[PDB]
């Protein structure tokens, strides 16, 4: 046990090991209550997260635990990693805090990218990274739901880390009117049409590469429904082969009350792109999410000739989320947290 030493942080005590030095508040709160560090046993800057009293409900517990479990298991170059784990207890009986740390992330796309368009090799190299990290988190059956550029962290050398696992689901409010929060989102799950799936992700993925191309928000709607009509008007209205998969039914009687549209030609939305660029827009931007492009099937695409290497694009370990559906009480999920702390194992 290492020792620990103590000092008043973000409104509260914080008492850390004393490899961590020079803690200084970092960000907006956006992740959680966050102190950049310099880890002397690594070389590290680091990203220093407090959960304060996470066991307050069965809500809270479970999120906790969650958050640790997803964490402990992404071992990818282009995900979010766990650097340490830890908490000042002694024991089960007096365990009441945790502590998570992760190399600290400086930019992500879009306080770097806001307002500009890049280059198409920045753009092949960036889109690839996305993809990569996706198919790794697929072949573990996650689905991130949320990838947006605020999530996807980038270093001076063009080098992406997909970020946001565990935390808190977004709340109506949060997704109510001209925000970002529900630009990248798939018209099944924003609009709840039917039982989603994985490929939720891809048609985000489609949503960054257009604004890398053109600088701009490619669906920004102003609410729910004017961002269905920016979807509609580009890739079409659907036909009856996916109506019929639409299980709600009054989802199902809107989408027919709107005039019928045809699919816009890409090449002249994305006026000047690189042709293979549209091509694999066009893959991914399909509203049927049954016949859009896998992650795995998009690293396979020309657009990525130059970087794709099949031996060195890896999956994942299995990941038991059988938890997920488990009913427990607070002290349960605490006893679970505390077990996944204590066995944790540092990365090479
Ligand atoms: N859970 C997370 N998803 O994205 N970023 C996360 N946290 C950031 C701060 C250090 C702990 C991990
Ligand atoms: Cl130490
Ligand atoms: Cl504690
Ligand atoms: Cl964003
Ligand atoms: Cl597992
Ligand atoms: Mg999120």
């Amino acid at each position: 046990r290492p020792t620990f030493y103590r000092q008043e942080l973000n409104k509260t005590i914080w008492e850390v090991p004393e490899r961590y030095q020079n803690l200084s508040p970092v960000g907006s709160g956006a992740y959680g209550s966050v102190c950049a560090a310099f880890d002397t046993k690594t070389g590290h800057r680091v990203a220093v997260k407090k959960l304060s009293r996470p066991f307050q409900s069965i809500i809270h517990a479970k999120r906790t635990y969650r958050e640790l479990r997803l964490l402990k298991h992404m071992k990818h170059e282009n995900v979010i990693g766990l650097l340490d784990v830890f908490t000042p207890a002694r024991s089960l009986e007096e365990f009441n805090d945790v502590y998570l740390v992760t190399h600290l992330m400086g930019a992500d796309l879009n306080n770097i990218v806001k307002c500009q368009k890049l280059t198409d090799d920045h753009v092949q190299f960036l889109i690839y990274q996305i993809l990569r990290g996706l198919k790794y988190i697929h072949s573990a059956d996650i689905i991130h739901r949320d990838l947006k550029p605020s999530n996807l962290a980038v270093n001076e050398d063009c080098e992406l880390k997909i970020l946001d696992f565990g935390l808190a689901r977004h709340t109506d409010d949060e997704m109510t009117g001209y925000v970002a929060t529900r630009w990248y989102r798939a018209p099944e799950i924003m609009l709840n049409w039917m039982h989603y799936n994985q490929t939720v992700d891809i048609w985000s993925v489609g949503c960054i590469m257009a604004e890398l191309l053109t600088g701009r928000t490619l669906f920004p709607g102003t609410d729910h429904i004017d961002q269905l009509k920016l979807i509609l008007r580009l890739v079409g209205t659907p036909g009856a082969e996916l109506l019929k998969k639409i299980s709600s039914e009054s989802a199902r009687n809107y989408i027919q009350s709107l005039a019928q549209m045809p699919k816009m030609n890409f090449a002249n939305v994305f006026i000047g792109a690189n042709p293979l660029a549209v091509d694999l827009l066009e893959k991914m931007l399909v509203l049927d999410s049954d016949k859009r492009i896998t992650a795995a099937q998009a690293l396979a695409h020309a657009y990525f000739a130059q970087y794709h290497d099949p031996d060195d694009e890896p999956v994942a370990d299995p990941y038991d989320q059988s938890f997920e559906s488990r009913d427990l009480l607070i002290d349960e999920w605490k006893s679970l947290t505390y077990d996944e702390v204590i066995s944790f194992v540092p990365p090479p």
